[PDB]
């Protein structure tokens, strides 16, 4: 029958695709779910769904909507509210067993704009090898990192922040980290210099972000555009200090196995022969994944993301991915049906262990078998609960580029001066002036 479109991430395209086929599979011909892949960057899957809908393409359903983007999409009339479901299932499927951080960053005036898929926050990863004990707040991560130093060990504190999103999400949670934010409560102010504790925070932060840039034996890819990886730097044992995202779990186990990590020789143990499936995933079965944990638990460890101040955990900012129905769309009721199926119970359980990103579902949480194969669950549940927030604002897309454009690069920061200059720019963005 008819066809249901699903835009997301590229990176997430054969995850999502399995995920499709799993629901095509359960509706019996009624209707067809089909992926299609946007660009890797948050603002450019943006920029591509809103051309899609300022340009009336009908052919346009169901998206997966980075979190930063409810307040926009819901502003333009862009994604449907949940109440516009024909069958009107959508917003209890949507609240019904979900985290409610990810339920708080579908939302937008009260009303429920998408129903949450996936969530996301960063953890700290390490080589226990060379590292003795991992560090718990940022100025030991420095320590750590210079003392690496002082022995021909990899220096890197290997962070995702080039100069787009993953700066401003680095800056944001050592923000509000640091007890500041960025934007009022309603979003019509600038918060970063406009009280001294606000000012202090901001500062903090930014010197964080400096003494990172500064430390022996730091990044070289700070200082230029290339969009580099630091989930391969640590693959490549270029770094034994990492803040990334969980999926970077399932892909060293993954690389390990097909031979891509140095350290970490996974392909060389026989039993794991043949964990790699057709499509290129690491499916292993019980006794693989034990083998291979216990392997990789040698030279790969997690742990809650560094704090700011030292003696309390940090606010991690979340992220994740949203299921908006697209207002374009000839076909509410199917969209809506393949969004309620696209984030089942069995589903997410997928999204998670193949995919590498965290369930919105807390049964999971609460589930044996699901810890058991995803042992970061606890950390993830807990920065999840006490999780920071990006400004939702209509003109985050304006705002983010400009913070990112002072940020970077963050060996030229100089934090009072930068404080002002952050501040000046997020004003503009608000200001609707760019
Ligand atoms: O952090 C980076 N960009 C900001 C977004 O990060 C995540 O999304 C990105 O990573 C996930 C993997 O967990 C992919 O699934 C997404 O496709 C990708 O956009 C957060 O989920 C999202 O909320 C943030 O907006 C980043 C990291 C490394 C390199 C570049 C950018």
């Amino acid at each position: 029958g008819l066809v249901v479109s699903f835009y997301t991430p590229a990176t997430d395209g054969a995850t999502f695709t399995a995920i499709a086929q799993r629901c095509n599979q359960q509706f019996g011909g009624r209707f067809t779910i089909a992926q299609v892949s946007l660009p890797r960057s948050p603002n450019e899957q943006r920029l591509q769904l809103a051309r899609r809908l300022t340009g009336n393409d009908r052919t346009l359903d169901v998206m997966a909507l980075d979190v930063v983007w409810t307040a926009e999409f819901a502003e333009a009339g862009w994604a449907l509210p949940l109440s516009d479901d024909p069958a009107g299932l959508a917003e209890n499927d949507a609240v019904a067993d979900t985290l409610p951080g990810p339920l708080a960053t579908a939302g937008w005036n009260h009303k429920l704009y998408a129903a949450p898929v996936t969530t996301n926050t960063q953890l700290l990863w390490y080589r226990p090898d060379l590292v003795n004990s991992p560090p718990t707040d940022w100025n030991a991560m420095i320590a750590e990192a210079a003392r690496l130093h002082a022995a021909g060990e990899p220096s890197w504190i290997a962070v995702q922040a080039n100069q787009g999103e993953g700066l401003v999400v680095w800056f944001n949670t050592l923000l509000v980290s640091a007890g500041g934010s960025v934007l009022s409560e309603d979003g019509r102010h600038v918060t970063l210099t406009d009280t001294p504790a606000h000012r202090a925070a901001t500062v903090s932060a930014l010197q964080i972000l400096k003494s990172v840039a500064t430390t022996p034996g730091a990044d070289p890819s700070i200082t230029r555009t290339e969009e580099g990886s630091a989930r391969l730097a640590f693959e490549q044992g270029k770094a034994a200090l990492e803040v990334n995202w969980p999926f970077v779990f399932a892909s060293m186990l993954e690389n390990a196995v097909k031979g891509g990590v140095p350290f970490l020789p996974l392909n060389r143990i026989p039993q794991l022969a043949g964990s790699i499936n057709d499509i290129g995933t690491f499916t292993p079965s019980d006794e693989q994944f034990r083998i291979a944990y216990d392997a990789s638990q040698q030279v790969f460890g997690f742990a809650p993301y560094p704090a700011v101040a030292p003696g309390q955990p940090a606010k991690v900012t979340i992220g994740g991915l949203n299921l908006a129905v697209a207002k374009t769309t000839r076909h509410r009721a199917e969209a809506f049906e393949a969004v309620r199926c696209l984030r089942d119970q069995h589903n997410q359980r997928y999204v998670s262990l193949e995919g590498g990103l965290p369930a919105v579902r807390a049964s999971l949480y609460s589930d044996p078998q699901f810890q058991a194969k995803y042992p970061m669950h606890a950390i993830i549940r807990q920065q999840l609960t006490d999780a920071a927030v990006r400004p939702a604002t209509p003109v985050y897309q304006a705002l983010s580029i400009r913070l990112a454009a002072v940020l970077s690069p963050i060996t030229e920061i100089d934090p009072e001066s930068t404080a002002d200059e952050l501040a000046a720019q997020a004003q503009k963005a608000i200001d609707g002036m760019g």
